[PDB]
């Protein structure tokens, strides 16, 4: 099959990449970083995130694998010592799919609606001023949020920034998204739900500005300043990310290993 | 159809019940509190909870309706003023189904395994002593919990005790259950996940005692002392509760009305 | 000086106690467990807690020391290896004082007001039914609390149950007490402050029942069922606990060692 | 006495200011906005904050008063209807003092150490990149913090941004400061205390960069980008803010009115 390998860029990951390429040379495998079918990431979850967004227009044609040259990652969950055994089995596997989050940003006249895909989460903050947005759920006005910002998370993203904000961890088999608050203002006049909210497929969460229309929007690692925003729309994506599965590594064990002990 | 009406017992709910019965007398409706097909609760969510557990062996044969004579309930979500219009449409509807939580309690020799169905949540605390349990997820040892106790919640139960413990609110269309912690002990030697955990259908969460085998187990309102416990097992029930739907009252609007404003 | 040693009761702590007694025999030290001036605890914070309440009517005449035969305790903060060097310096020190919490329980006719001293915290829960109390601060009605219960903590108790409820850690030099909530119910009709509250010396926090007058009150380890309660009053005690200081072991380092790493 | 009045700038506050000035003209009072002894703020807590920082080099010579033309403020806690009765009593009072927070920012060669005074809080975030700092308490290395940032709060600031981050509310008579975390990263390799920390007078909390030396530092409303930072130091200020007291308005009642009900 066609394949490519991305590297964190340090010495450990570059040599590992060069050794796997050499191992792949002993099989019917063609290196192609334009239309690969197997994408291998060597580094951390950040390296895997970059590999995902690098190829996010061929997600239905690609199965990802992550190798962690540092600590255990949630996406890079195979040790460097398994690389050789990984080359062999990649050459001759099952696939598991995780849900993704779609963000739609609409603007006033002059700019076209832009859409982004997130594997971890999409957050909105203000640009300088105070963050105030009306939160609309399936066209129902739910609340007026005042605070630092909001975070909408994928299931596999619940162990990342979502977790730091008090969000719940969701098994990635659940097709959903989770909205969490960042330092809500709650008094007698300002009211938010406080609790995290978990939304099923086909529920649209819409943030609508009340005064300032400039927001700092971050999709996974990338953070962009958007100007003259009319609406931010969240929903579970119809696209899914595909992982090549070469052994049983249960999500709850991955959670245990990363947070309890290993 | 066969029907019955349960009342909170106060004057307001008894008269409302008597008026609806009289209204039902003007239609082909037979009062039967043994094998009803329509079960109407008049009071609060507590009254509705009692009506649910009263008939939990015929859940596939019953459609529930709740009338709130006090504030808006999450299950009793129709005002007393709609009773007459409710009698008419009940006489001539759609059904919506919410998931339920199954709790299995196993003991040592002398007592048989007992199973309970919860509409809101099932909690475990200690009986006097300290609460320490090993949390096992699909036979994987996840953590050793020390604290006040644990709460496993249904989706519709997430707005109840789950919410008070920092849990997330889940739309009831998501077939899942949510485990929350009660005052976890976390230091350098004792470690819990801290975050709430959301489990899909067919994941089994198992609590296993480490020293004391006596626990206070509460299913919805009812709290029982169980002795010589060997295991407590949580999973999404295969049974579902059925609601008669006579108008659109979205869950997220029900959340807004109960917590933000009405 | 007069002295006594209490032991956890296991083999390790009993031998350690017997060796220190033998070491004390080589100095002008008289064992007296009725009117000691130096009270040594060997075990954990639980053993130290028992030693405190055992002698809480002579707190101004006693300097405490704790030896931890298990992990580092916040009160038993000297390793067993320092016992011999501890015997020598005890024989020939400075004193540091931590604030205490006073709880007053008032009843109806038939029972006299009872007062308790806490080194860690004093908590109130319901007895079976729901917990609802009016919280009164210096005779000002502050809130009506509904939930599992409330916890009032000393400064040195902030690392114990207070910490598990989201409370803040306070340096023990601050003469104060901290009230934390246990699973507050907050909706459109029920409102609590949510945040922990820190009170200075001479502020009186008063819990007043609204329906049930039976509460389970726990002072440190001891939990008592009180019946026909008219008021529960919290305030910083005028009494202080005295520790014999034989080296610099800063509180913030004790916190670091117990929760970050050692 | 010498006095001045600052206004929110809207129509309601400007007329109120003009009426009080006219009322002051009927007494021996000289308007002076250079060396006033009584500083009156008309607007919200933001207007009062600006009045504080406008005159923060004569805090020992000034007694502040706040009038809230909108909702009740924690510093602007007198209604516009009391303005006339306020002019009379200002003309003929007691003073109460709240503690302040001092922030010291040190840089590399080229820039001198800068110090700031906060009435509410001082926060540190990163500038673009990830926020990682070593937290040092009285020269003791306490933790390495990774997250969004940290917030150090005054006692009267505990009801503001501190409260939104889970901090405790402290009565302003307690001379202390409170450090809270902003979205801490906690796994098996990264550890923070999680709990808020309350520090007494003379404890120095020092943030030390580990990689990036550029931080966005906010003192009350003002947020500055500081470059090439070597250290950020927090401590309770020796200066105090003085309020003119014309009636009993207890802090806990002010908390009740702003968050529970009024
Ligand atoms: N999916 C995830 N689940 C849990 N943790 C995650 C996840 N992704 C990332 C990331 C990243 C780079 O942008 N991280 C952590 C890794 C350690 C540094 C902080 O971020
Ligand atoms: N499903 C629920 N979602 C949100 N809130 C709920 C739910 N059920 C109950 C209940 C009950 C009686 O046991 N409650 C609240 C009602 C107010 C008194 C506290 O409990
Ligand atoms: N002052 C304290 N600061 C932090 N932790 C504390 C404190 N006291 C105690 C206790 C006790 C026995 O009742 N503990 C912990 C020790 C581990 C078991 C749980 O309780
Ligand atoms: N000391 C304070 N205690 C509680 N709340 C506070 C405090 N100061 C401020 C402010 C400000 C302007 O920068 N606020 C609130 C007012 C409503 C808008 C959000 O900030």
């Amino acid at each position: 099959m066609k394949y490519m390998i991305t590297s964190k860029g340090d010495e450990k990951s570059d040599l590992l990449r060069l050794n796997m390429i050499a191992g792949f040379g002993e099989y019917d495998m063609e290196y192609d970083d334009v239309e690969p079918e197997i994408v291998i990431s060597i580094g951390g979850d950040g390296t895997f995130l970059s590999a995902f967004h690098q190829y996010e227009e061929r997600l239905d044609e690609i199965a990802f694998i992550g190798i962690h040259t540092g600590h255990l990652g949630f996406y890079a969950d195979w040790r460097p010592a398994e690389a050789d055994k990984l080359v062999k089995l990649l050459a001759k596997y099952q696939k598991v799919s995780y849900p993704l989050l779609k963000t739609t940003v609409k603007y006033g006249i002059g700019k076209k609606e832009a859409t982004y895909l997130a594997l971890n989460e999409s957050t909105v903050k203000s640009s300088g001023g105070p963050f105030v947005v009306d939160v609309v759920i399936n066209d129902i006005h739910f609340e007026r949020f005042r605070g630092d910002g909001l975070c909408m998370s994928t299931p596999s993203g619940t162990t990342a920034y979502n977790k730091s904000l008090g969000g719940a961890l969701m098994h990635p088999s659940i097709e959903a998204m989770q909205l969490t608050e960042m330092a809500s203002i709650n008094n007698r006049v300002y009211r938010t739900i406080g609790s995290p909210l978990v939304f099923p497929k086909h529920h649209v969460v819409s943030l609508q500005p009340v005064n300032d229309k400039d927001f700092q929007i971050s999709v996974d690692h990338l953070s962009i300043l958007h100007r003259d925003v009319q609406e931010i729309r969240y929903e579970v994506s119809a696209k899914k990310i595909h992982f090549a599965r070469f052994r049983s590594f249960p999500f709850w064990r991955r959670v245990h290993d990363s947070f309890i002990e290993d």
